[PDB]
C-alpha cells in the first residue's frame, strides 16, 4: 500500500474515538450575520449553516447541553452587538435552556468562564462547529485540549474566508483543509455532521 | 487580496524590531532532523534559526530556548540525540531554557513569569513545527497581550493526512502563515529582521 503521514495521535498512541452527541457537550462558535456579508463573509455558508442546524436540532431532540458562542463585538464596528451583525444566524437562536457566552479573544476560555462550565455540565467530550475555521475555533479546540478535553470538530459545520498571502490569495477551501488537517492532526477528532446525527 | 482581522478591528500592530524584542526558537531539536518527524525544508529554516541567534547575541537581547522533555520511548527522548539542541542552535551561557511538555508552551511553565520579567511585548518567534507548538504558542501570546512577530522561513512542518489524501509541507505552512497574519502575528522573512 501507499505510504502516508501519521497522526501525532497515532504516533503516540494518544488517539481517541470521535465523540457520540449522547455522551458530548455541543459548542457552537461565533453563529453570527457578521459573516453572510462584507469582508468577512464566509466560504460554502449555506451548507456550514444548514448542517449547524441539523446538530442543533439532533442535540435538542436528545436533550444534550449546548453552549453558545458570541463575540463581544464593537457598537457601530465589528460584529456590532446593538447592529445587525451581532445577531444570530436565522435558525441558530438559542433557546430558553442553553448556554450563551460573549467572548473578547478567538480563545473562548479567556474571560468567560467556559471552563468551570464544562467542569459543572460533566462531559470530556466536546463537538465543535463554527467560525472562522483557523482563528476561533482552531484556538478554542487547541485551548481546549489544555484542560482535558476531547474535541470533536465537525468539519462541514464550520468556514472561513480567502485568505492573503503577501500579494496573492489562498482560497477558504484550500485554508479550510489544511486547518482540518492539522486539526486531525494533533488537536481534535474531525468528523462530518452526518456521523453524529 | 483580502484584508485581515487586525486590520478590519484596528488591532494591527508592526512588526517587532530585534533591538527591542525578546528571541524564542520553539523546539529546536534533532527530533525533526530524521525519522517519522522529519521536517520539511530544514536546511534553509535552520541557517535562518542560526541567522537570528546571531544578531540577537551581537544585539545583547533576551534569548529564550523552548525545548521539548521528552519521554523514554517517545519523542525527544532524553537519554538520546532526539532530544538534543540541533548543532548551532545550542544555547550559550546567560540565555533562558524552558522545557514544556504540550504544544502551548506556557502551560506548565514558566514562560509567561519569564516573558513578564523581560519586560518586552514584542516577541519573535522561530521554530517547530508551524502548525503544533507554533501556532499554539503564538496563539496563546494574544491572550496575554504580547505583540508576535512569527519568522516564516525560520520555521518548518511536514507532510499531514487529510480527507482527501495528503497535504504537503509547503502547502501547510503557507496556509498556517496566511492564518497566522490574518489575526495572531506578523509574519516576516528572516532578513527584514537582522
Amino acid at each position: 500500500g501507499m505510504s502516508v503521514p501519521t497522526t501525532m495521535f497515532r504516533l503516540t498512541g494518544r488517539d481517541y474515538p470521535p465523540a457520540k452527541l449522547s455522551h458530548a457537550s455541543l459548542i457552537i462558535i461565533d453563529a453570527q450575520k457578521e459573516y453572510l456579508s462584507g469582508p468577512l463573509k464566509l466560504s460554502g455558508m449555506d451548507e456550514a449553516v444548514a448542517n449547524i442546524a441539523r446538530l442543533l436540532d439532533a442535540a435538542r431532540k436528545s436533550g444534550r447541553p449546548i453552549i453558545h458562542v458570541r463575540h463581544l463585538g464593537t457598537v457601530g464596528g465589528r460584529f456590532d452587538p446593538q447592529g445587525p451583525a451581532g445577531q444570530f444566524i436565522p435558525g441558530l437562536e438559542p433557546l430558553e435552556g442553553e448556554i450563551v457566552i460573549e467572548k473578547r479573544m478567538p480563545n473562548a476560555f479567556k474571560n468567560t468562564k467556559l471552563h468551570e462550565t464544562l467542569q459543572e455540565l460533566g462531559h470530556l467530550d466536546l463537538i465543535v462547529c463554527g467560525f472562522m475555521s483557523h482563528s476561533s475555533v482552531s484556538t478554542t479546540v487547541r485551548r481546549a485540549k489544555d484542560y482535558g478535553y476531547r474535541c470533536t470538530l465537525v468539519e462541514d459545520a464550520s468556514a472561513t474566508r480567502d485568505l492573503a498571502f503577501k500579494d496573492g490569495v489562498i482560497p477558504a477551501a484550500q485554508i479550510h483543509q489544511c486547518e482540518m488537517a492539522v486539526m486531525a492532526d494533533n488537536f481534535a477528532c474531525v468528523a462530518p455532521t452526518a456521523s453524529l446525527i
